């Protein structure tokens, strides 16, 4: 009716994302200190103009909500330039990580590890994981005696770098539009409970404005493409509703797996199990079909140099 794609013999109707869907970026930053204390604590230098591209997809987006979602130990004139940052451009809302329950997706890595001693036993000898078994059985070991509560949220609260990152973007995700109403964002425009989001990676400059885009199902995530090379990735996540089920598929292999990575697991597992892109379709196929297009999505340029 508004349009259909096809991939392992599945229709899929391209779903409509209207053009209020929300955008959203992300800054979790780990050293605050490297900014001045009244400055806003994300970074801006000519390699990465990173509050710059922000700030141009909402100029460019002057109707869509534009959400920033944060977090670190920031002083509190750094708090109070984002404060401001909110007030100079309407549509931007800064929500900080820790403001937002996460609580309803979460799961205690003991009943993760039991399940899977229990699954991983029931396989006959000659086809069980001998060496992830004893791994888990050592991993359970380690919560009942250093944090018996420990819960993906917990645990992954603890790492460093992207994993944590990934981790919070694909939550954020499933909250959808809810978030902005959870965080108390007043005048969303067209806001609506149950909505969609659209994740952009910081370092991408939007140059025009979106529209309504048409998503198999209502999601379509970034595919980069390197030397010869092509790969899911999570620099861009659109879906159109919250809890979609795709990213519920993720989160699901999370609860399932062991050692569920946040990406690998979270975005593309959850993607290849939700679309049956199995290990004997193909890949590139799938990449095609589930890929975000958009003429004015641009790449990083500074990343470049010759060749």
């Amino acid at each position: 009716s508004s349009g259909s794609a096809n991939f392992a013999g599945v229709e899929y109707p391209l779903l409509p994302l209207d053009q209020h869907t929300p955008l959203l970026f992300q800054w979790f930053e780990r050293n605050p200190s490297r900014f001045g204390e009244n400055q806003i604590p994300i970074i801006n230098t000519q390699q990465n103009p990173y509050l710059n591209n922000i700030i141009n997809a909402a100029i460019i987006e002057k109707e869509r909500t534009i959400g920033v979602l944060v977090d670190g130990n920031f002083s509190a004139g750094q708090k109070k330039a984002l404060a401001k940052l909110e007030k100079q451009y309407e549509n931007i809302k800064v929500i900080y990580n820790s403001d937002l329950d996460y609580s309803m997706y979460d799961k205690k890595l003991s009943d993760i590890y039991l399940e899977n001693i229990a699954k991983i036993e029931a396989q006959p000898a000659n086809v069980r994981d001998e060496y992830l078994l004893g791994e888990i059985k050592k991993s359970l070991n380690e919560v009942l005696k250093n944090n018996p509560e420990e819960s993906l949220v917990s645990s992954h609260d603890k790492r460093l770098g992207h994993v944590r990152f990934d981790f919070y973007r694909n939550l954020f995700l499933l909250k959808g539009s809810n978030a902005f109403l959870e965080a108390g964002k007043h005048g969303c425009h067209h806001l609506q409970p149950g909505g969609g989001c659209i994740y952009l990676d910081a370092d991408m400059l939007l140059t025009g404005k979106l529209g309504t885009l048409y998503l198999p199902d209502g999601i379509a995530v970034h595919v980069s493409r390197k030397g010869n090379s092509m790969s899911l990735e999570n620099g861009i996540i659109a879906v159109n509703r919250s809890e979609h089920p795709a990213l519920k598929k993720g989160l699901e292999i999370m609860h399932s797996k062991p050692y569920g990575d946040p990406y690998i697991d979270g975005v593309c597992g959850g993607l290849r199990h939700y679309f049956n892109c199995s290990i004997r379709h193909n890949y590139e196929e799938f990449c095609n079909f589930i890929e975000f297009k958009h003429e004015h999505i641009f790449m990083d340029t500074s990343s470049l140099t010759i060749s």
